[PDB]
């Protein structure tokens, strides 16, 4: 019943359309879509606390973390409300997402809307990195693309 | 209190940062900014229903209009809560955009939050212009740049 969209673009070749979907308020979001332009493997992907594009990627500025959490992967109970783990480019460099999360909403305290969905450099660790920046940002490195997630038909 | 960022982007040259500021939630809403790449004159300044940017501006649909009224100026108590009428391009192409409005919001059901801003190919007539299509979308044709109305820090 509550469906979001999000166009992914940044300064290099990474592109991409993620859509969500939520059928009730208390209910999963499922996220699908595609990114091209990656290079083969894990990249970090983040929702983040700044629908501002202003100077690009940069100004959405850190996870979106609305509970005061620190950083984990989508499936820990410690993480981020923005922390969707990684997505996984192949040797094309396309990553196919397919994701359902618990944590992330369409509405209320949690909701995405008018946040900014991030693909990263490189691999998410989900906070088991074993340094203090991946218990905050996971080690993800710059950001590649992004968008502004908006509200769909 | 509350601020918004919208980043307008489009086929041409037209670009431009607008920024909106809310005090209290019952309250107006600032909106300021800068867009150039225009032609001199007026251009139609919509918010649009959807934030979606799959397709460009298109994919934006028709004017936010929450309460099922009909097309007009910002100053009209019959408008889309969308309207804001138009921005002023001098010869330099630079608009300068300074607005009041008390019909949009960036919290409750008036909410633009995750909805595009547009600017138009032309002036907007303010439901004034003496057709059907007046009453709709005001005349102002095609959509030159737009961008998802996203949360500021
Ligand atoms: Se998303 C969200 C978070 C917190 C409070 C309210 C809301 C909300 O309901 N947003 C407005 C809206 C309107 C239409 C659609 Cl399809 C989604 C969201
Ligand atoms: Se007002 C609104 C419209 C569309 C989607 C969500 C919302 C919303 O209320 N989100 C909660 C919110 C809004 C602004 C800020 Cl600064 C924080 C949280
Ligand atoms: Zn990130
Ligand atoms: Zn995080
Ligand atoms: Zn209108």
């Amino acid at each position: 019943a509550t469906k979001v969209v999000c166009v992914l673009k940044g300064d290099g070749p990474v592109q991409g359309i993620i859509n969500f979907e939520q059928k009730e308020s208390n209910g999963p979001v499922k996220v699908w879509g595609s990114i091209k332009g990656l290079t083969e493997g894990l990249h970090g992907f983040h929702v983040h606390e700044f629908g501002d594009n202003t100077a690009g990627c940069t100004s959405a500025g850190p996870h979106f973390n609305p509970l005061s959490r620190k950083h984990g992967g989508p499936k820990d109970e410690e993480r981020h409300v923005g922390d969707l783990g990684n997505v996984t480019a192949d040797k094309d460099g396309v990553a196919d997402v397919s994701i359902e999360d618990s944590v992330i909403s369409l509405s209320g305290d949690h909701c995405i809307i008018g946040r900014t969905l991030v693909v990263h450099e490189k691999a998410d660790d989900l906070g088991k990195g074993g340094n203090e920046e991946s218990t905050k940002t996971g080690n993800a490195g710059s950001r590649l693309a992004c968008g502004v997630i908006g509200i769909a038909q």
